[PDB]
């Protein structure tokens, strides 16, 4: 689940308590839900601990959690996560982060 959907389920008063879990403002809490803000590695953990049933650090950042908590992710890759089959296999794929065409070099002698 996500904060946007999770919060949506929550009531205005109830959501306030949730923001308390992260120790953040009610408006800010919704910023990450919208995606108009930046979520720190520590903050991602807060939400996961805040609900521990709907929104998890992986849900907030399915692509970066593998970078922020690779030691943990390494454990599930080993094959110990045979309890349940969860999407992933990010390591299997690799997306280039640089444009080869943009790169250029020239020299004489």
């Amino acid at each position: 689940m996500t904060l946007k959907e999770f919060i949506k389920s929550l009531r205005v008063g109830d959501a306030k308590k949730f923001a308390a879990r992260l120790g953040v403002s009610p408006s800010y809490l919704s910023q990450m839900a919208s995606g108009r803000t930046a979520i720190s590695p520590t903050r991602a953990l807060m939400i996961e601990s805040a609900t521990e049933g709907q929104v998890s650090r992986a849900e907030l950042r399915p692509h970066d959690w593998e970078l922020i908590w690779p030691e943990y992710a390494s454990g599930i890759r080993l094959g110990q996560t045979h309890v349940v089959h969860a999407e992933g296999d990010c390591s299997a794929c690799l997306s280039d982060g640089v444009d080869s065409g943009s790169s250029h070099h020239h020299h004489h002698h």
